[PDB]
C-alpha cells in the first residue's frame, strides 16, 4: 500500500536536468497538473538543470509543495517507463 | 483543434482484447478515471475482449460513457506512445 509507494517514488526520483523540454511537455500532457506556475518551475528542474533551491526561491514555492509535484511526476514517469515496450 | 483531435481519436481507437492486464492497468494508471466499474467495464473490453454492449449491461453505463471513456483511454494511449522513444537506448 501507501508505504511501499512512497518508497517506490524515492527510489524513482527524477533529478534536476533530467529530460529534454518535449518528454517534459509530453508528461505534463498525460498528467493532471494544470497550474501555470508548477509547471515552469518543474520546467526549470527536470529540464533546465536548476536547483530546487533555486527553482523554490524564483517560484516562491515550498519544499510541501514542490516534493508533492516532483512525485506526481515521478509517479507518471515510473508508469510510461513501464509502458514504453509495449510501443518499442 | 478538436474536430482534428475527434478525427484522431477515431483512426487510433483502441480495440476489444488488445492488450495485457499489466499494459492496461498502467494506463489507467496515468489516467484520471476513478469510477470503480468504470475501470473493470474498461479492464473486461480492452483485456478480456468483452463486447461494448456486454460491458455496458454489465455496469451500468450508457454509450457516451462508455465511448468517452475509450477515448480517454485512446487519448493516453497516444501519447505514450510519442513518449516511449524517450526512454529508449538512443
Amino acid at each position: 500500500g501507501g508505504d511501499a509507494f512512497l518508497l517506490k517514488l524515492r527510489e524513482s526520483a527524477l533529478s534536476s536536468g533530467s529530460m529534454s523540454e518535449e518528454q517534459f511537455f509530453l508528461l505534463i500532457g498525460i498528467s493532471s497538473i494544470h497550474s501555470d506556475r508548477v509547471i515552469l518551475a518543474m520546467k526549470d528542474y527536470l529540464v533546465s538543470g536548476h536547483s530546487r533551491k533555486d527553482v523554490c526561491e524564483k517560484y516562491q514555492m515550498n519544499n510541501g509543495y514542490f516534493s508533492t509535484t516532483l512525485g506526481r511526476l515521478t509517479r507518471l514517469n515510473v508508469l510510461v517507463a513501464r509502458l514504453a515496450p509495449y510501443y518499442t
